[PDB]
């Protein structure tokens, strides 16, 4: 069928923060919110569509490999279903149930992910949706978390992605020293909740981080195909990992003084409630032990996922 784009007007449009406030949390699973009232011409059929346009910063999946819309519906009939094309290009295509319609209007929710690869850095963005040259627009300020740190280090992380269809997900941790020291340590990766006890070994890689720790995304991301970034250590670090078929990891780093990125693709349990996975740092500042023994520091930052409540 055709591009019927034109045909389509914005009554009511809205973009909305985290409880209709003009701020965004992403790392406390926050997101913004498209209202839509659109009113469609008469004389529509079945496989015609209408497009609208993103901004760069949104989008609607956040960490899903899935790239499904809500359906329009007219009550309990879809009158058009919506996927994602590309840049950043939502379709509605419409069913059979448009056919000889008339007045129709609807109404349409989608939540909006801040893109952490767009959105680098804390501050305002300017969210808008265009649909038939009408632009929605909305100002937010987007706050990140800072990871765990003490004197000695710091430790930050984010799922990545998550897919539902193979049991898959994956993890970005960033690991770095503080104030010019170094210190010995042992990074764990664990599956707190959704462990498949008997599933594969999880894939683990590891990069040196190459820019200035100024230039680190505060939304934790790494594109660690820029070679000019990040550099693979993998290979070398490969003696001092250990993977676990319950989806665990450790790693071993004798002198923490660059910061490191471990990427983690992993399974989880199917049927499990949720995902949480902990990325832990243990180091040891100093192993004199004269006049007292203790441990060292410990860094936890876990990172979940709601996938079943209740």
């Amino acid at each position: 069928g055709t591009d019927v784009t034109s045909k389509v007007t914005v009554e009511i449009g809205s973009i909305e923060g985290h409880n209709n406030t003009n701020k965004v949390e992403p790392h406390a699973g926050q997101r913004a919110v498209l209202k839509y009232k659109l009113k469609f011409e008469n004389g529509l059929h079945q496989g015609d569509y209408f497009d609208f346009t993103l901004s760069n910063n949104v989008n609607t999946h956040g960490v899903s490999t899935a790239r499904k819309v809500p359906e329009i519906k007219n009550g309990s009939v879809v009158m058009a279903t919506g996927e994602v094309l590309e840049g950043g290009k939502i379709r509605y295509t419409f069913t059979n149930d448009i056919e000889d319609k008339v007045d129709v209007t609807a109404e349409l929710e989608i939540n909006l992910f801040i893109d952490p690869k767009t959105v680098q850095t804390n501050g305002n963005q300017t969210i808008t949706s265009t649909l038939n040259e009408e632009q929605t627009s909305k100002e937010l300020d987007v706050k990140y978390k800072d990871g765990i740190g003490n004197y000695y280090a710091n430790l930050n992380g984010s799922i990545e992605t998550f897919n539902k269809a193979n049991n898959r997900f994956s993890h970005v941790a960033f690991i770095k020293p503080n104030n010019g020291k170094t210190t010995s340590v042992t990074v764990t990766g664990t599956l707190m909740k959704g462990s498949n006890q008997n599933g594969n070994q999880p894939k683990v890689r590891i990069f040196e981080y190459l820019g200035n720790n100024e230039d680190i995304a505060k939304s934790v991301y790494a594109n660690t195909t820029d070679t000019s970034k990040f550099k693979e250590v993998t290979s070398n670090m490969s003696g001092n990992l250990n993977l676990q078929n319950n989806g665990s990891y450790s790693l071993n780093i004798e002198n923490l003084d660059k910061t490191y990125v471990v990427h983690y693709d992993g399974e989880y349990l199917n049927g499990t409630d949720e995902v949480d996975f902990r990325t832990q740092m243990v180091g040891h500042p100093e192993q004199l032990y004269k006049y007292y023994y203790d441990r060292g520091y410990t860094l936890t930052w876990d990172n979940g996922l709601v996938l079943y409540s209740n």
